[PDB]
Order: C-alpha cells, then structure tokens, then sequence
C-alpha cells in the first residue's frame, strides 16, 4: 500500500538526517583520504591532532565511548519517525531506547567497517583491524567480535533503505523488560516489521530469505550486546584508569 511504501521512505528519511554517518558515504570514503591508524605511532599522531600539548588502550576505550553517546542522542531523534513511538508512554520510550541503543550501534557500525578496519573520527580516520587485535588484553577483545558480525552482516548487501527499517525494528522490540503497555508496542513493532518484510522483498528480489536472515541477525546482535556489556564491566571494575561516561552507565544500569 502506498501508505506502506511511504512509511519506509519516512523512516529512511529520518535515518539519513539524524545519523552523521551512513553506508553510502562510508563506502564513498572507503573507496577513494582517511588517516590510517595502524600502530602506536599513528595512533599518537592522530591523538595529537586533537589535544596538542593515560595509556593507548584506555584512550581508545574513551573514544568509542564518545561515539556511543553521540549515537544515543541521534537514535532518540530517529525514533520519532516510527508510527506510534512518540504516542507511547514516556517510560516505555526510555526502556525501548535503553535496550535497543547498543544493538543499533553495532548494526550501523558495520556500514563503516570492512575486513581491514573501520572508519572513525567522522570519516577522518581509519583504524586497522589488526592494530585493534594487537592491543593488550582485554582491550583487544572489544572489537574483533564486532568485525565477525559486520563481515557476515555486510555480506547481506543491505543499503541505507534496509538498515533504516532494520534499526527501527530493533527499537520496536515488544519483549524488552519493564514495558508497561506491551500491547501497543507489539502493534507498533508489527507495523515496522511488516513494512520491513515487504521492503526487503521489493528491494532484494534475488534473496527472498533476507527477512529470516535479518531476524537471526537481530538475535545475534542481542547476544553481541550482552557479551560486550560484560566486557565493559570487566574493564570498568578492573583497569582503574578506565572511566565510564555517566549517560552510558545509566544505559547499562539494570540492563543485562
Ligand atoms: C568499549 C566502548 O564500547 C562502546 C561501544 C562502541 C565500540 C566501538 C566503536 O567504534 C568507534 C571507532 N573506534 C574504535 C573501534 C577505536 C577507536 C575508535 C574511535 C576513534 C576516534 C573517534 S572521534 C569521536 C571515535 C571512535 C564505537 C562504540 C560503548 O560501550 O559505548
């Protein structure tokens, strides 16, 4: 229905407008120039670009943090384009966002990642996968699971129009803890998922099973976030130099 066809465009619109990075321009950059960070020297050079006059692992740990806070803010504004979200109870908007933020972060970060590294610093830097592996434990275990997910997720060849609805569906999960009006959210969820399923059919006629694959990726993302939140706790509890942004701690607070 043209209403359905227009609903996807709505969400695709709010997506291109609230997220400073997207797959189309990330690929425009990844092709061909981002400053390559591939060893300790190039990391320190790139840092001096910002603070002219703690420990490499800990500085990286806070840079990623800065990207999460930004995306939390962007996701909230994006959520408005979903039919019914703004009509939901406030406490339920907070709960859906609290549990869907990191799932959406790691989903969208794939657009910026390839087998060799990922775009960082607003498209100005490119940090290598091998360098991230070379970091001392346990900071070297942060990103490699995100690359494994991203490599298989990107193999699905989704575009920003698909990821648009995928991220909306992520936020629209009816089985999040502490939801008051679970009934309305599931109806909200059913509407987003419906238009996602049909959009995938029309946009990817060469892969009719793309929708079941994305449902599986949704569950993979959930497990990916649970494990990531755990590793953050280990770093926070240990590594006495590793602070945790307070807005991010409130997201993890009572999550998994
Ligand atoms: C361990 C923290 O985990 C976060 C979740 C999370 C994990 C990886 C991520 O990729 C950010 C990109 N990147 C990496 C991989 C190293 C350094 C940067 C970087 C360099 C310069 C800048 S300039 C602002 C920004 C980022 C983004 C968020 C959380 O829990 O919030």
């Amino acid at each position: 229905t043209a209403d359905l066809k227009s609903l996807a465009k709505r969400i695709y619109e709010a997506y291109l407008k609230n997220f400073n990075m997207n797959k189309v321009k990330a690929r425009v950059i990844l092709s061909g120039p981002p400053f390559v960070i591939h060893d300790m020297e190039t990391l320190c050079m790139a840092e001096k670009t910002l603070v002219a006059k703690k420990e490499a692992e800990v500085r990286i740990f806070h840079c990623c943090q800065c990207t999460s806070v930004e995306t939390v803010t962007e996701l909230t504004e994006f959520a408005k384009a979903i039919p019914g979200f703004a009509n939901l109870d406030l406490n339920d908007q907070v709960t859906l966002l609290k549990y869907g933020v990191y799932e959406a972060i790691f989903a969208m970060l794939s657009s910026v990642m390839n087998k060799d590294g990922m775009l960082v610093a607003y498209g100005n830097g490119f940090i290598t996968r091998e360098f991230l592996k070379s970091l001392r434990k346990p900071f070297c275990d942060i990103m490699e699971p995100k690359f494994d997910f991203a490599m298989k997720f990107n193999a699905l060849e989704l575009d920003d129009s698909d990821i648009s609805l995928f991220v909306a569906a992520i936020i629209c999960c009816g089985d999040r803890p502490g939801l008051l009006n679970v009934g309305h959210i599931e109806k909200m969820q059913e509407g987003i998922v419906h238009v996602l399923r049909l959009h995938l059919q029309s946009n990817h006629p060469d892969d009719i099973f793309l929708f079941p694959k994305l449902l599986q990726k949704m569950a993979d993302l959930r497990q990916l976030v649970t494990e990531h939140a755990q590793l953050v706790q280990i770093i926070k509890k240990t590594e006495s130099d590793a602070a945790l942004h307070p807005l991010l701690q409130e997201i993890y607070r009572d999550m998994y």
